[PDB]
Parts: structure tokens; sequence; C-alpha cells
């Protein structure tokens, strides 16, 4: 689909992630990877046996999710945002 994780370029950026549990909670900030990933080294950080992370939206008003590989989460084509995840394990 004209898209390959090989394409790689020099002067690459990191961002950040910014999810919450719960709704009525503020969407908290914590570290990530470069490539736009994040290690499950920090979603224990802040989420303790959070296995599973969903994306929730009340403007969206859509239902995606976190793709979860190796422990490591790895974010859509849009990025983090500061939207609420859900826990599931």
């Amino acid at each position: 689909m004209a898209g390959s994780h090989h394409h790689h370029h020099h002067g690459s950026m990191s961002e950040y992630i910014r999810v919450t549990e719960d709704e009525n909670d503020e969407p908290i900030e914590i570290p990530s990877e470069d490539d736009g990933t994040v290690l499950l080294s920090t979603v224990t950080a802040q989420f303790p046996g959070a296995c599973g992370l969903r994306y929730r939206n009340p403007v969206s008003q859509c239902m995606r999710g976190v793709r979860l590989v190796e422990g490591i989460l790895h974010a859509p084509d849009a990025g983090w945002g500061n939207l609420v995840y859900v826990v599931n394990y």
C-alpha cells in the first residue's frame, strides 16, 4: 500500500504519548520511542497491568485501538494524541 517500515531517513523525531485510563481524569504525559511507539516499561509506569490499550474519543466517535507487539505499543498513522485509553487483558 505504498508504505513500509524500512523507510527511514536521517533527522528522525520523537514525540510523546498522552492518554488516560479514566474519562473523569486528565491525559497523563509519558515518554515514548522515536519510531512513534511506546516501550512496555513506560506503559507499566503509569498503567500497571495494562496489557492492551484502546482508543476512545467522544468527538471522533471512533473505536480504534493501540497496536501491541513485543510489549511495545505502536501508534496509528495520526499519532498518540490526548485521548483516553481503555485497559484490556
